[PDB]
């Protein structure tokens, strides 16, 4: 747990950032190049607060795959002057499964915090509220509302972006390498 | 900070709780026997929720130094017939100082949560919203309420209770091996 959480720590430190849409206060990971992704429940719109700091938004892709079925995940092109550090290295070409793993949440209800979550597995195909979704994947966790957009990691991996929960599971958005580009 | 979270993950399995009382929520460590520790802002009354079931509250003591001056933290006996595992070797005698530490919190709010705090330094003397306070150990935190009753930790030491910020560092009452029995 300990190796996922200085690995965490760092990635969040390089990587993440708080965001502010009309929706709420979420976790947003920075990707590469002006690209980030935010849970699809983010809902963002032609700004967004980034870090308390106004930023244009220049392009928002919900993802689906080839079928259209929901991913839940939400790519978005930010209007900055700085690129992000590359951590395309650090997404899995398919869904990644591990014995332990940190959720990273940062935000303002939630600031810089981890949660140890335990083994991840695929669970793949789900409801959300409704919604028929792919490429979950799986893991404990007691269940609140304002962790999603937390970044799932292990060591040296970056898992997905959690998305919901049930009051025991919690489901994370697989981030895989192909999204982006 | 890997090993202070290691640590911090086990010691919150053991001997933490979440606290409900008319004034808030609140992580509570139990300490030996029935005495465990609240901040002192939790003013527990003669019944408390933990862990969501109501239980008697058979002592309460507002710690203050020999001269009366305000630690900052109630310890309080439980009416429970099973005792705590006694941690009372992981308190130190004197204010603890060390380069990383991890704040741990325990509930609805923040379940299972822990955030890197980097070096802890003895501040000692304070002003808690206009009240004199003592022993008080300080690190950096980007700052909110709802953090009270943290727990500090480094790797094999509890070094204090979270027990308010002001925006860019947050501040612990040391708590310390002599408070028990």
């Amino acid at each position: 747990m300990g190796p996922a959480f200085e690995f965490a720590v760092a990635m969040m430190k390089r990587n993440s950032s708080t965001v502010k849409t009309e929706y709420g206060e979420f976790t947003m990971l920075g990707i590469y190049d002006r690209w980030a992704v935010l849970p699809r429940h983010a809902k963002p719109g032609p700004t967004i607060l980034m870090n308390d700091q106004e930023v244009g938004v220049l392009d928002a892709k919900e993802l689906v795959d080839k079928d259209g079925t929901n991913l839940e995940l939400t790519l978005l092109k930010l209007n900055r002057n700085e690129k992000f550090r590359d951590i395309r290295g650090f997404l899995a070409k398919e869904e990644v499964e591990v014995n332990e793993a940190v959720l990273a949440i940062n935000t303002s209800k939630f600031p810089n915090m981890y949660i140890p979550v335990g083994q991840v597995t695929e669970y793949g195909f789900l409801y959300l509220g409704g919604t028929p979704t792919k490429r979950m994947l799986m893991y404990n966790f007691p269940t609140r509302a304002g962790q999603c957009g937390g970044v799932l990691m292990s060591t040296g991996k970056v898992l997905g972006i959690h998305v919901g929960g049930n009051g025991h599971q919690g489901f994370s958005a697989a981030l895989l390498k192909h999204y982006f580009n």
